[PDB]
DNA sequence: GAATCCCCTAGCTTTAGCTATGGGGAGTATGTCAA
DNA sequence: GAATCCCCTAGCTTTAGCTATGGGGAGTATGTCAA
């Protein structure tokens, strides 16, 4: 993980050359600190078997008490939404089922929202440049 | 710095470089054409709420970088900008009609680009632990 | 082979000509070779 | 105010509880304050 490349390494569905790598952020209902202990492990065993079906690589996840973070390479066409929608979906559905106290103490597991930055290898102004010096 | 946007329920930053090129790779993307070509692209984006960060073409390709959002789709733009241009070309440039069976491929290049690199975004995540 | 060539459906916009984590396929053809 | 609180429809998955370039709102209440 520490030593992970960062190169690109392209990969495609049967129409789009691709690579896609969002920074996703999401927080539980009133920011309350639901995730730790078992609930926590849980959550990211949950979410890495909703990457494996959604052919979602999982590139980094953290948890850290009153929110998470993810580090997905997604194909585009399939939509970080939906990835995001079912991990998160699915783990309040399954969290709240496993453990009383996030079904009863909680209207719902997680809010309505969450961040989403996309990232490269790169930096946005070499890019810029990049793509600005063209001709 | 990053200005991060948002729609009801999502903030975000959704930056992409996406390339794609004409039928049999033909040089056609230049002229008039190009300049016509990135119009309409501009007027797609105004209107599908896709900010162009920049755009430029290179005679058989066009790159793009634009900012979209994510619960709208990279490729609900990319269907626009293609499918759009594809229509409006041809029908103002006669050749891009008759010597092509359709102005653009199925095919498009993207890649997703931050302000911050990845391995900044890794050591944020891993600093925060 | 595939993104790129040929062919298909279904869904949508542009009502033509493009997507879909969509499918099938080969051989100088109505036909490409790489950003 | 908003992403985060309250409220709503409706689309899809998990058939509950998350979305949708989705909408409406205000003030201790079922009720948050930021990664
Ligand atoms: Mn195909
Ligand atoms: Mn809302
Ligand atoms: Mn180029």
């Amino acid at each position: 993980s520490a030593m992970a490349s960062n190169a690109v390494l392209y990969k495609s569905n049967h129409n789009v050359v691709y690579s896609c790598k969002y920074h996703i952020v999401w927080c539980p209902k009133y920011r309350r600190k639901v995730l730790v202990g078992a609930v926590e492990m849980r959550l990211k065993e949950i979410i890495q078997e909703v990457a494996k079906e959604l052919r979602v690589e999982i590139i980094e996840m953290q948890t850290d008490k009153d929110h998470i973070h993810i580090l997905a390479d997604i194909d585009p066409s399939f939509g970080v939404m939906k990835f995001i929608k079912t991990a998160k979906g699915r783990s309040s559905r399954i969290l709240r089922q496993e453990f009383n106290h996030l079904k009863t103490k909680l209207p719902t597991l997680w809010t309505n929202s969450c961040f989403i930055s996309t990232v490269g290898g790169a930096p946005l102004n070499v890019v810029k440049q990049y793509i600005e010096n063209q001709q």
